[PDB]
């Protein structure tokens, strides 16, 4: 797919990974790495979002421009939107992080449970945004 594609999927890869709340994840979960990478991964994602919508202003069916600065104003609230998820997982991931490191060194399964149980949740809007935004690009030059 397109190169904002790719990187949306590699944010998804690595999410999917972070859902399995295994021993590695927990280590990177802990340390910050994981927010860092997804920070990294999301703002890639958005720049290439970018990119390509002003590419596809290039190779526009010109309609009654009405029309155009309409679907204008849908591309980027849509994009906005992307985003927007994306920082949601990264913040919920914060959260966790935080709450971890408050309680010493007790279990912190129940806290684990109710992670995984919000990510789904977050992941199923993004999902449903990003693809959303797939059908909004893909009529957007056809007008």
């Amino acid at each position: 797919g397109q190169r904002w594609e790719l990187a949306l999927g590699r944010f998804w890869d690595y999410l999917r990974w972070v859902q399995t709340l295994s021993e590695q994840v927990q280590e990177e979960l802990l340390s910050s790495q994981v927010t860092q990478e997804l920070r990294a991964l999301m703002d890639e994602t958005m720049k290439e979002l970018k990119a390509y919508k002003s590419e596809l202003e290039e190779q526009l069916t010109p309609v009654a421009e009405e029309t155009r600065a309409r679907l204008s104003k849908e591309l980027q609230a849509a994009q906005a939107r992307l985003g927007a998820d994306m920082e949601d997982v990264r913040g919920r991931l914060v959260q966790y992080r935080g709450e971890v490191q408050a309680m010493l060194g007790q279990s912190t399964e129940e806290l684990r449970v109710r992670l995984a149980s919000h990510l789904r949740k977050l992941r199923k809007r993004l999902l449903r945004d990003a693809d959303d935004l797939q059908k909004r690009l893909a009529v957007y030059q056809a007008g």
